[PDB]
């Protein structure tokens, strides 16, 4: 599917992240950058575990500016992975792993 990278979005993009994760405030998706929502309580953001799996998981909108392509790892899904990161984004047709 398209990416949108709207500021004024209504829709927010979704983020896996691994459990134990520290809040990852900004990535980098495929070209757009991503900052955190933000709730009335706090940042939108959700780290389960459970026998069945665990995990960590934020909603994302774009920031105002854009095309700034700073130096950061890659978000890592399963392990800790770090405050700004850059999200691995497997193209429709394609292994992709890191």
């Amino acid at each position: 599917s398209a990416i949108n990278c709207d500021p004024n979005t209504t829709t927010s993009h979704q983020l896996l992240f691994g459990f134990g994760s520290p809040i990852v405030q900004s990535v980098l998706f495929d070209g757009c950058m991503l900052d955190i929502e933000k709730d009335d309580y706090g940042f939108v953001w959700s780290c389960l575990s459970n026998e069945n799996g665990d995990y960590c998981k934020g909603l994302y909108k774009p920031r105002f500016t854009q095309g700034v392509s700073p130096n950061w790892p890659m978000c890592d899904l399963s392990g800790a992975s770090a405050e700004r990161c850059i999200y691995p984004y497997c193209p429709e047709g394609e292994e992709c792993v890191p």
